[PDB]
């Protein structure tokens, strides 16, 4: 194929759920993640929506401080560190080798796409081991714009040099999938622990299902 | 004093935990209305970012939907007729009142402006008892565009026919007050339970602050004299 696979990275590939420990230990609650990550979120494309753009790394730090503060939690610069280690760290999802080299074999192009700003060698890809996978690596920097935006879209096909129908967003957020169908790309929805889709009128739903990176791959692959 | 204080609806003016026994009930944990919440705006900001819309009470249902299949909790058309009925019946926070009266025996003029589409009578606030305290009622609605998508604020100004500098956003979310000040606005941020300032470098801070709406009004009685 000629078929160009663009792929969230945060949570998609790489575990988030390896961030409990420092969640259960500042806040006595892991499941404090899944309050501290949709704020970090939403706080991304409020700054994109109001014409703003500080580094995904710098908000989630502030956003880390201010879920803190709401859960009345104390916070040391050593936890902001620990932070920054753990989200440039998260370790790949065990099914994520297998199903990249399965759709490397079946002639897909791979890329990925992520609100994480670039950093110095070794990047989080890099760490994990699944870098080599893949022959780009684009972030919304260049766009100074967070996701769904649509630009972050655009710019990445226009240097790929490729037509939306020729590319397909990989996530497991569906926020993600919504902004790059709406610039006509496919999108293919992989369902990660805490990541099921949201179901809404007028909101196209995802080209392609997997209950993992593999039965995704399935799918992409059968498309023939 | 001739400021027209604009403020947000929900959780701002009425009280958002009043949700919490339908989350205690759906998931067994009420503080799961702390990770729904955020999910619930940050989609509202996803459709507006690609140039979606649907009404906020629907997003509300179907992302009430998604967070329980992400616990793997069981949800009925019970369930969402409830938290249809809860978002749409949230009562005000005491300390509103007495605030309100003070900023308008003041002199500022009060208006409201809510993310929700409008409602038959009665409105929220209206049951609440609240209403009759503003000289009008906005919504995102007509634009099709949520908070904090710059035409919000925009449209608000011209549909008042005032300028920037003339206007106070009031809400207890920073988000909320950003989008105002960027369009030229003032911002006045109250921390409610559950919410305290975001500070990040380079993002402009609110013009007031207060623990409460009293201590709020303490501030902008105190330095709006324009």
């Amino acid at each position: 194929r000629s078929g160009i696979l663009v792929f969230d990275v945060n949570e998609t590939l790489l575990d988030l759920t390896s961030l409990s420990p420092l969640f259960e230990r500042v806040f006595g609650d892991a499941k404090v993640l899944r309050e501290w990550f949709p704020e970090l979120i939403l706080y991304s494309q409020t700054l994109t929506l109001t014409g703003l753009y500080r580094p995904f790394g710098e908000i989630a730090a502030a956003v880390f401080e201010m879920v803190a503060a709401n859960h009345q939690a104390k916070v040391t610069p050593d936890d902001i560190a620990e932070l920054k280690t753990r989200l440039t760290s998260m370790p790949a999802y065990p099914d994520v080798a297998p199903a990249l080299t399965r759709l490397q074999d079946a002639g897909f192009r791979l890329v990925t796409l992520t609100n994480s700003a670039p950093s110095p060698a070794p990047s989080p890809l890099e760490k994990a081991g699944i870098a080599s996978f893949f022959e780009a690596h684009l972030t919304v920097h260049s766009s100074q714009r967070f996701k769904p935006h649509p630009s972050v879209y655009d710019s990445t096909a226009e240097t790929l040099g490729a037509k939306p129908e020729e590319l397909c967003m990989i996530a497991c957020n569906i926020w993600d999938t919504i902004g790059a169908q709406a610039r006509g790309w496919r999108g293919g929805f992989v369902a990660r622990p805490h990541n099921t889709p949201l179901t809404l009128a007028e909101v196209p739903q995802p080209d392609f299902i997997g209950r993992d990176m593999g039965e995704l791959a399935d799918q992409l692959i059968a498309s023939l």
